[PDB]
């Protein structure tokens, strides 16, 4: 327990309130609450910016400053911005504040304490109640019940084995591993058989209350928790949703999990292709492929729906935000889809705290507005272990019924089908303490501090960009607006110029205009798209504005290698793009760090620096090929190697156009089952079949889904495949990942369906 | 570090070697090692039998006698029973050692300590160089590779957004949540993506590392962690296993996952019946349910697989050990289904400790046998959580490879599809630390323990009830032979009577014998099945030998409320038997409490003591019927209305009998899915195809599966519902459970397929 | 929570029973359980006489002894005849406590303690948990609630109008008279 006190003047005459508050500081103290006792405002504020609980304040002004009336009230609505219920003491001469009261004074204060005429050990006690009634409603449901349950430490005759930790604790390793990982752990893991709790999979008791809880905090009708993540939940999902009698639209920029589902189900696919710009960024799906039109056009011409013709989609799933943070307007999304389809999933995993701040208004499923009844049915799945604070493996699904809704004795069977028997109890906390700290001012509050820092990084790395560009150099620059508009006074600013309230607080100066050449998706629709502010994307120079490469230019390769040697390691990456992740997690102040490296990787890129000095892992992979070389020799080697490929031209064409489809996943992996696949070299994929999917990166989407062609030898999948090969190559240590393909000896392989 | 010192007499005048080891143990502390230093051998024996972790023992005799020398090879070896490398210095005159130097010294002293004649300096400065080695080597390899990163404290621009447990702490209710949890768990919440630790999914690393050394210690050619439980483990090997155009073969005592496997993979199954006794209890299938012929005769009569008779079965899954402790003897039951089948799938979710006692030899899957090249491929899936030391949701797949076994390339598909791409490390880190517990002597020595506790609690149960009977009273019995035999001498002894050793080393002790009528399995064949020692049932009277009531009785619902208002949860229940469990996690003489409460129950029940007194809430669901009444009044009632209405006849009726098969379960769930299913009452399900599976408890296994007839007016699986229905009607707080059905008002509802 | 220790010989050797049953004193004292410990049985009998409140019994004897045995069930007879449901926890090497075993032991018995062979933050935390069982059951109804309840200390806005004892301490007079009675009584005047 700890109460803070800030008091200013309150007599003329110092040493009275002075004494007053230190015989009430020695009452407090005597019953065990601790006191922080300030003579400023700004100093006040200032401890509570820091991360520190409060559980009372106590404060006195002049009562007659109204500039120090304004700094009082600054005060309190700061604590409350993320220390919301905490009680509020006025102490003042009773006069005084008699003469001051009104319904704003009352709208903040909570408790009068009437220090100059009252006892301190009758404001103490107050005091000591009120802190305990605030300490009473803190914490969630489950969270509270975990709590209270885990005092209890009796042999009970039932699973888990380790009966919370004392099974760890009879082998020194045991023992070393316990004391690690600590008693309360253990002590919340407790079956699913402890009627106080409750249970997951019924969702009754705590478990229930912190579904309701949560489904009220995201704005859902119902809210489910998952302890098997966003794979888990996007499984089941659809397992709830379609059949192999369905046809079902699908995002292209989709998780495995999302075809990891549709091999489980056995629905038949048709895919919205999203867009590409030039730095092969995966751009958002236009409004041209979500049109009734397109969907009945692409139905009619898939190979395996084309009988289906007649049949409405069952489903639909698009990734919102994309992994390089591009949001949908999710209100248009709708409306366009709810012309063809009943059910829509947004894959929200990246994508949580987007309810939480207005800069992404009508940019997410579960948005505060009126709902007819006329409304398709809604899923949102989010990974609360991403960009919210929670264990990973923790996850939510977030349902709004409209039409053709599930109810809940026929989606609680996919639930089941997809989840565990023994569920783990933290994970389970973590999604309760994740939502609780989302709801009311906090959510609001953190979305804000991690929505400044990421502008802040961005303005810093625009301004040295623009002070390197002035003194003819080359330097990183964000991939943001470059230019942004004051739609209240008109007024332009570059965007390192720009107010950091202006960026804060209008939407506009994110949203992807098809006038402007930054964003790179040529012919998208205004009001269309937007760019997730935290989700940072660094560009490296040698990429022109028209698409084709510069004549000299520093590769993303080689700076990913740096950041990596200095610790960092970057979300998404391609040719020229780096992604850093701000999350709420992060502290104020530290893309300094990040600033400072890519400062010195500049530095040691102009000297030439000998990589056995400042990437001495990178020379152990080839040191016949990396000894006796300089960063900047290597740059540009890796520069003129992109030069003479080209592969971003390799990669549009690739996902340009789709591969001929010859059966479904289910189909596909079906093969795999029945022994009918086998290892296939890349230069003799030409007619084969995929039975597994195939995820380069970039661009980190897939190429490939299980049941496709690989085509003919022309193809433009294959000759990707091939390019991504050739630069492995010629550069070891800087190998590309692509998931679904084996690797011997350097050489590709792919599972392929025996013919 | 703690050092133990323990010296009887090494000089005929104690002071001498009383002050050369004071030095030392001066010079210990100085190096910071703790040392306890005994005076007697058995002083030191009860100090290792407390589960205090000892870095080295430092020890001496008088080195003339041979008493000592035993006692001090006793101690070595108990020292080493689960601190298994400790280093041993021998402390002694050198002429002494020196004379008594041989192999059989060499085999238990590490390292010689001239005590009279070395500075107690380099002698500690050895001892702290052994205790350095001997912690090095301690640790899993996943624990400590999770152990040595975890001081990493950096800011990853990358998920889990946490951050290492950082963004918890920036609401007060994040911070409440943070410290109640441990920083130390979430800074091992780090993602797939640093290479320090490797992948879990892609098997790298310290994840490669561990499920080596855990095939290693279970004795699997392959091994594979699993985050989602044995549910997960299940569904992984069925969709590796089988697909839509397969038959395969399933143990009726079949858990959940398994139905949900059938529904994700479309094999339709063929059953092989288990075999049941007069308490309820489910019993082991029969030899005569799993040979060549009876397999064919299944699949010729299964209406759905008739068109199939000539197919070779992809999969069979047998439950080993059962729910009530009933062990298979897995070396027959391979053999028998070899002839028929490739691919053996032995659940073993509650039998995980079976491989490390020899008590449980050839009696489950991966046995330490010379292994042919003609066998078919095993999988065993083991719940760590269980019956082991781990976390909720850990698991293990281990499979040896056979006939028509699956390469990694293949089952890696299978493994991905049921698994998330955000494991939770701790997880995997449990299941390391239980495979690291079993291995070496520390296996053996705690499933001694547990199997010693469970064997001290039945022979005192059987005691006391030999003791109440002789007193013409009743109580309760422990399920397990009345009488056992002696195999090397021939003797015979009753079981309260008989002598721990034997109980502890005989397997013959624990065999179902068919001339024994304590199982109650008629026709059974010897040397089949085996009780396991640590799933103690215990017997309430009112059940005859013959298989009908007695005159009186206690129902075994009352004692069940009565374990429940002292905490004491049973792991399974029917009408007469109550199932406990001893874990690794139990403390030696805890059954003295589950003794002293079923003789207080006797007490309050021989004095009909009012229920409210004793079981408030049992009153608190019918005041009106529970109100005035006592303890004995209920149970006769109880007991009255079990012998009007015999459900155990109803139970068997059901359960003999398989229903009538319509279609697969995938179907069955499909037409969930095409939301082709109503909720029908009880009354009205005759003809009713049944959309999911109806398991009573008693006696928790399905009795029917999604796709099964319910059958017509005379159906014994309605009246069997019915009983249930009619049990719970009469008996407020007393109500039986049935995982499928819906109670609404009270009355039953299943989910059936419209017709 | 006090805890009474009365054991006399439990092994041939004195040292062995000794040092578990401090090691096991000290767990006890870890855990805010005052211990207790007497070597014989009359000695326990003089201390269960004076009335000293006890939380939990535990006692060991030679276990080959009729004489010891009769002496420790007079023991837990007499501390049962004023503290009736004090748990009673008997140390004892297994084998001997197991040999032992009957009705007429579990009769005076609640719980077993392996000292010898058993980790004594085990049978501490057992020990605690039993003295809390105790402790949950000993007061009457009444008393119980007006105790639970005589926690509040918020100004209701009823009679009776001291309000727990607060409007004495107005005036010294009220103070001193407050200070003698004490506060329990006031707050109890609901």
């Amino acid at each position: 327990m700890r109460a803070l006190i800030v008091y200013t003047e309150l007599t003329d005459k110092d040493s009275v309130i002075s004494h007053a508050v230190a015989r009430l500081a020695s009452e407090l103290n005597d019953e065990h609450v601790e006191t922080v006792i300030i003579r400023d405002f700004e100093d006040g504020l200032a401890y509570i910016r820091s991360n520190t609980s409060i559980d009372c304040l106590l404060y006195g002004r002049d009562m007659s400053d109204r500039d120090e009336q304004i700094q009082a009230h600054r005060l309190i609505t700061q604590l409350h911005r993320r220390q919301e219920d905490v009680p509020v003491f006025l102490l003042s001469d009773r006069e005084e504040a008699l003469v001051a009261f009104d319904r704003n004074m009352m709208e903040q204060v909570d408790e009068f304490a009437w220090i100059l005429e009252d006892s301190a050990d009758f404001i103490a006690g107050r005091v000591l109640a009120a802190i305990q009634r605030y300490r009473s409603q803190l914490l969630p449901p489950l969270m509270k019940s975990l709590i209270k349950y885990s005092d209890v430490h009796e042999y009970s005759w039932a699973a888990p084995g380790h009966q919370g930790g004392v099974g760890f604790t009879k082998t020194p390793a045991g023992r070393i591993y316990h004391d690690f990982f600590g008693e309360n752990l253990f002590r919340t893991d407790i079956g699913i058989e402890r009627v106080a709790v409750g249970s997951l999979l019924d969702h009754t008791g705590a478990f229930g209350e912190c579904e309701k809880n949560a489904a009220r905090i995201f704005g859902a009708d119902q809210s489910y928790s998952v302890v098997v993540g966003t794979s888990g939940s996007n499984r089941t999902i659809m397992q709830a949703c379609m059949t192999d009698d369905d046809v079902v639209v699908i995002d292209r920029n989709c998780h495995k999990s999302i075809e990891q589902g549709l091999i489980l189900t056995g629905a038949k696919p048709v895919y919205m292709i999203p867009s590409r710009n030039r730095y092969g960024i995966i751009g958002p799906i236009y409004p041209k492929e979500m049109t009734p039109d397109a969907i009945k056009f692409k139905i009619a011409a898939n190979p395996l729906t084309k009988g289906k013709v007649k049949q409405k989609p069952a489903y639909s799933v698009v990734t919102n935000c994309t992994y390089d943070g591009v949001c949908y307007n999710a209100r248009k999304v709708q409306d366009l889809l709810d012309g063809s389809l009943d059910r829509i999933h947004f894959d929200e995993a990246w994508y949580g705290y987007a309810r939480f701040n207005p800069l992404y208004r009508n940019h997410f499923a579960m948005r505060d507005e009126e709902r007819t009844e006329n409304e398709p049915t809604i899923f949102a799945t989010h990974s609360t272990h991403k960009l919210l604070n929670a264990l990973s493996q923790a996850s939510f699904i977030h349902v709004r019924n409209g039409r053709n809704a599930i109810d809940f004795n026929r989606f609680n069977q996919a639930y089941l089908m997809h989840s565990t028997t023994s569920p783990l109890y933290a994970i389970c906390a973590s999604n309760d303490i994740a939502a609780d700290m989302m709801d009311g001012n906090s959510g609001r509050s953190l979305t804000d501090e991690v929505i400044r820092e990421s502008i802040d990084f961005r303005q810093s790395l625009a301004y040295l960009y623009k002070e390197f560009l002035n003194d003819d150099e080359w330097f990183f620059k964000p991939w943001n607006q470059e230019m942004v508009k004051d739609p209240a006074t008109g007024k332009r600013y570059a965007f390192e110029d720009a107010p950091v309230e202006l960026l804060m607080r209008e939407q506009s100066c994110w949203v992807m205009h098809p006038e402007d050449k930054w964003h790179g998706f040529n012919d998208i629709p205004d009001n269309w798209a937007m760019l997730d502010p935290i989700k940072v994307s660094i560009l490296a120079p040698g990429m022109g504005d028209d698409g084709k490469l510069l004549d000299t230019g520093v590769p993303a390769a080689l700076v990913t290698a740096w950041l990596n040697h200095y610790g960092i390691v970057p979300t998404r990456t391609t040719d020229f793009q780096i992604m850093f992740l701000f999350s709420m997690g992060i502290t104020k102040g530290k893309w300094g760090t990040l600033v400072n490296t890519l400062l010195s990787f500049k530095r040691h890129y102009d000297n030439n620096t000998a990589l056995k000095k400042v990437l001495p892992e990178v020379v152990a992979s080839a040191p016949e090929i990396y000894g006796e070389m300089g960063l900047r020799d290597l740059g540009d080697k890796m520069f003129a190697y992109l030069q003479k490929n080209n592969p971003g031209a390799r990669l549009n064409q690739a996902y340009s156009q789709l591969p001929q489809v010859m059966m479904t996943p289910r189909d596909a992996y079906q093969q795999i089952v029945a022994n009918r696949v086998e290892a296939v070299p890349v230069d003799q994929l030409m007619g084969r079949v995929a039975a597994n999917s195939i995820i380069p990166y970039p661009p980190g989407i897939p190429m490939l889904l299980s049941g496709e062609n690989f085509g003919d030898e022309n193809s433009p999948h294959i000759h990707y495949l091939r390019s991504l090969q050739a630069w492995d190559s010629e550069f070891p240590g800087f190998e590309h990942e692509t998931e679904g393909t084996e690797i011997i000896d350097g050489q590709y392989y792919v599972m392929c369906v025996k013919t």
